[PDB]
């Protein structure tokens, strides 16, 4: 049984801002793709950095993450 896009849920948000990333979070750069997968109720959420040539994940700042509503190729 396989559907295609409807299935299960997923919230891409993209960095707007560049990140130093302490010993115990992780860092990253302003314009990277990530997919936001846990929330606490500190603030920081569990994303997934889709960097390509080097993903990893780490508890990052809501405010460094924007709904990226808005896709690539648009016309």
């Amino acid at each position: 049984g396989s559907s295609g896009s409807s299935g299960n849920l997923k919230d891409v948000y993209v960095s707007i801002a560049d990140y130093e990333g302490d010993e115990e979070t992780a860092g990253f750069q302003e314009g990277v793709s990530m997919e936001v997968l846990e929330r606490n109720p500190n603030g920081w959420w569990y994303c997934q950095i889709l960097d390509g040539v080097k993903p990893f994940k780490g508890w990052v700042p809501s405010n460094y993450l924007e709904k990226k509503n808005s896709g690539p190729s648009s016309g």
